[PDB]
């Protein structure tokens, strides 16, 4: 065994040894239980950084742990190669989108392979190749036939910098998720996935996700934004139906999320476009002056009345500016004693306020809005007839019973969520499989003629959709009539691919469907998913929707894609930038910046070392490829070795917690790896290997007994930490503690060396998921078997039994007590414990003499 710890020697070798054994290349093996552990795959938007190390070392640790426990482990990796992140990274580097993506993919494969991750590279996938995206083209056409995908004009979010429309999930604080520019409103046709159709299931199936962080689940609940309301009809009075036709003559329909207040409505409000507004203004020009005014909070009375269904009150109808014709009903009711928006409006014109809710008994002031009025949680109903005394839940159902039995209403559910707009005016994206024919309409491309192949030799000129200036691409024949027609030039958003790729990993070479039935039946769902919480509202919602879509088609048979979700905390570091002449920002790596400090130690100035000219200091921020603040793992592997990169990131903090970059933390992770190497080498220099201690330990010294206790305690604690707590920093700390006691333990005797062997064989296996290169090498110097067949270390709980004795206690001869003591518990602690529990102190004045038998009995004399 060499004595210097040289990563560049042992690390490539260990990777070659794992690769040759094909340990990470798994198939649908029914003899082993399956474990699908997946980390969120990267965009080719630059170099990987130490945040990615943390992300994927977490995954690798969980996979390697389950592999050592006999599981059949699939840990795949691929590339989110389509869409905006790879294209923008390509144009900022003035490279063709295809050329850049394929080059960055190979650099990221190089970067990841130097880290020794146990990845099944035979399932590698690049979402920009036709053999991938043809299958989402196929799913598009099928859904389009059913109308689950549809095209429609409407108001959309427009990113002026990326020159494309985004989905509502791609707008972050009114700005583009990639550009950061303010989003404008525009009316553009778009292809939508009808995600509102699945709004109820996506909300209710979050209750199934017991191993998801509750933040992700509540954030998706608030994004789906469910509200249970009530459709309510107020009949038009027998003397206001002038000019009204159809249903608009007989009733005024409104919506309300507070149907419990219905007995308190004192007037209604109507839209200028609502038909009762037009017949009321037909002979009243001042009403048409308001109808022309907007079409702030203003309103006019109309003198036409509608009847409350629940008590027969005749309420006056108001033209109001806050009733946007597009409400669904275009009209509301107004309970001003319990809605702030309505109390303000009905103080503007002195309308009445009847109170119908009491909270405990907060006194009711008619012209003084108190916050308890809108309490939908701690209130019971007042002045409401047989609805008196009900709470909000019970009064909801009772109003629905009332309204439905007379037909005047019914519950109606609304969602803040809107359909998913996936069209993009961009080149580097999966082509949309539609052909517009002047005779047949928007027709899908037949399954036999898929994929519609995106040409890869294009460079965007940065001036609109490049495919739309390419008649060689869009001029085609109609699939239905043979006539001339044009291809859809918009492409699919990048979140299409990432919504199903976890299935593609199960059969990436399958050429007849999205995923083959035999492999989807085997791999089931992703057992473990690891990725940042920033995906809560977009990807982690999209992927549940797609999974349900694929299930309803018969491709998969799971309801949810990811059983366990671990959201790792962000590695953060400094970030700098300049402002470019295009109004944007040019981000700069802290390694190209030279700082100037204050007298107190604060950075004051920062200049780029290339030109000495200043740069702006942006402060600590998440390590990001798009903000050019990453620490490259290859620059650490070359200097310190891959294991040090891995050990530092699993040790600095618990996986969920924020981690700040520091050079001290890298040196420390290395000195421990030297300590591990030095420990195994020194043990081997003074004797060589021996058969690890096992079996009964009667006869071992107390000191080595204590060590075996520390040993199997640690194995138990590391096992609990990998596979229940999923806390890796504390698994590493426990092994250090084990090594601390080993350093303090004389292990030179024949039995001591057998215990040293047992400890070291255990330690390197315990740390193999975290630092596999150094452990695999050390294991081979200690033991000739294959590490992954020796398996995960077992806890020998015989070694956990404490070394104790139970001595007799007597008073003047006759036995009256029994006490527990340590093995080497001195006669003073013995005699003190003997004269300190029941039998001796209840039959005792002090003792005249205490004769002690060494480790047998102690007799009190009185
Ligand atoms: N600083 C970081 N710390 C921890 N995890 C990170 C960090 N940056 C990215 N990740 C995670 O790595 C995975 C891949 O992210 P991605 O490919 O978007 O890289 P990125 O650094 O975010 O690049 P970009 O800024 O262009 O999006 C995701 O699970 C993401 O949450
Ligand atoms: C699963 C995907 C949405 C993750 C992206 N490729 C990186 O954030
Ligand atoms: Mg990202
Ligand atoms: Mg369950
Ligand atoms: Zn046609």
């Amino acid at each position: 065994m060499q004595e210097h710890y040289q990563p560049a020697a042992i690390e490539p070798a260990a990777q070659k040894k794992w690769d040759d054994a094909r340990i990470s290349n798994v198939s649908e093996d029914a003899s082993k239980p399956k474990y699908y552990c997946l980390s969120m795959f990267p965009y080719p938007s630059g170099k990987l950084h130490m945040g990615h190390v943390r992300n994927y070392t977490i995954g690798d640790v969980l996979s390697r742990f389950k592999l050592l426990n006999g599981f059949n482990v699939m840990q795949p990796m691929g590339w989110d190669a389509f869409g905006m992140p790879a294209e923008n990274a390509a144009m900022k580097n003035n490279v063709a989108p295809a050329a850049w993506t394929y080059d960055n993919i190979e650099y990221m494969k190089t970067q990841l392979k130097s880290l020794g991750f146990a990845v099944d590279w035979e399932r590698e996938v690049a979402t920009c190749k036709p053999e991938y995206y043809r299958w989402e083209q196929w799913l598009f056409t099928k859904l389009f036939e059913k109308g689950i995908v549809y095209r429609k004009n409407g108001t959309v979010n427009w990113d002026p910098v990326d020159q494309t429309v985004l989905a509502n999930e791609q707008v972050i604080d009114g700005r583009g998720w990639r550009s950061g520019a303010l989003i404008e409103k525009r009316e553009i046709p778009m292809y939508y996935f009808k995600i509102t159709d699945y709004a109820e299931e996506l909300l209710n199936d979050l209750d199934k996700l017991e191993h998801w962080p509750e933040q992700v689940k509540t954030m998706q609940r608030n994004w789906i934004g469910k509200s249970r309301g009530m459709t309510v009809r107020f009949a038009v009075s027998d003397d206001s139906k002038q000019g009204l036709e159809g249903d608009y003559a007989k009733f005024l329909q409104v919506y309300t999320t507070r149907p419990d207040t219905l007995m308190g409505a004192t007037y209604v409000a109507v839209a200028a476009e609502h038909p009762l507004a037009t017949a009321a203004a037909a002979d009243k020009p001042e009403l048409q002056a308001f109808i022309a005014e907007c079409k702030e909070k203003k309103g006019v009375p109309t003198g036409r009345y509608v009847v409350n269904p629940l008590n027969g009150d005749k309420l006056e109808v108001w033209i109001a500016n806050y009733v946007l014709w597009g409400y669904g009903d275009g009209a509301v009711m107004a309970v001003p004693a319990h809605d702030e928006r309505d109390f303000e409006f009905a103080a503007k014109y002195n309308l009445p306020k009847k109170q119908v809710i009491a909270v405990g008994d907060n006194a009711f002031d008619a012209n003084r809005w108190q916050e308890w009025y809108g309490d939908k949680e701690n209130g019971v109903l007042v002045n409401s007839g047989d609805l008196d005394g009900l709470d909000f839940q019970t009064a909801f159902d009772a109003v629905a019973a009332k309204l439905q039995s007379q037909g005047a209403g019914e519950p109606k559910t609304q969602y803040r969520l809107r359909d998913w707009g996936i069209s993009r005016q961009r080149y580097w994206g999966c082509p949309i499989p539609i052909v517009h024919c002047e005779k047949c309409g928007n027709v899908p491309v037949p399954a036999d003629q898929l994929p519609v192949v995106l040409p890869e030799n294009v460079v965007p000129d940065g001036m609109g959709s490049p495919l739309a200036k390419m008649p060689e691409f869009y001029e085609t024949s109609c699939p239905c009539c043979g006539g001339a027609a044009k291809r859809e030039t918009d492409t699919m958003d990048t979140f299409i691919e990432s919504s199903w790729y976890f299935f593609r990993y199960m059969s990436p070479k399958f050429s007849d469907g999205m995923v083959s039935a035999e492999s989807a039946k085997y791999w089931g769902a992703v057992d473990q998913y690891i990725g940042g919480i920033e995906h809560a509202i977009g990807h982690l919602l999209y992927a549940r929707f797609f999974t349900k879509l694929m299930r309803d088609e018969g491709l998969v048979n799971v309801d949810e894609p990811f059983e366990r979700l671990l959201t790792q905390g962000m590695v953060v570091c400094e970030t700098y930038y300049r402002e470019n002449d295009k109004g944007g920002k040019d981000w700069i790596n802290p390694a190209d910046v030279e700082l100037t400090f204050d007298d107190k130690g604060r950075p004051v100035s920062a200049v780029l070392k290339a030109d000495g000219l200043p740069v702006v200091i942006s402060g600590t921020e998440k390590m990001s490829k798009s903000k050019n603040n990453g620490v490259d793992p290859q620059e650490l592997i070359n200097a310190y070795g891959a294991d040090t990169a891995r050990l530092f990131m699993m040790f600095a903090a618990p996986p969920e917690q924020s981690l700040e970059w520091s050079d001290s933390g890298v040196e420390g992770a290395h000195r421990f790896l030297r300590r591990l190497w030095r420990t195994v080498y020194e043990y081997l220099k003074q004797g060589g290997a021996v058969k690890a201690f096992a079996g009964n330990q009667d006869g071992l010294s107390k000191e080595l007994k204590d060590l075996r206790h520390k040993l199997h305690s640690t194995t138990a604690k590391v096992s609990d930490d990998y596979g229940r707590r999923q806390q890796f920093n504390t698994a590493i700390a426990a092994v250090m503690e084990l090594l601390n006691q080993y350093d303090k333990t004389d292990t030179g005797s024949e039995q001591g060396r057998a215990v040293a062997q047992e400890v070291l064989e255990a330690a390197v296996r315990l740390l193999w998921p975290i630092v596999p290169h150094i452990c695999e090498t050390l294991w081979s110097e200690l033991n000739g078997a294959k590490l992954w067949e020796a398996g995960w270390p077992t806890v020998d709980e015989a070694a956990l039994v404490k070394s104790e004795i139970e001595v007799m206690v007597q008073v003047n001869g006759k036995l009256r007590g029994k006490i527990t003591v340590a093995a080497d518990a001195s006669k003073a602690d013995l005699e003190a414990a003997a004269l300190a529990n029941e039998g001796a102190v209840k039959f005792m004045k002090p003792a005249k003499k205490i004769i002690v038998v060494p480790g047998r009995l102690v007799n009190i004399v009185v």
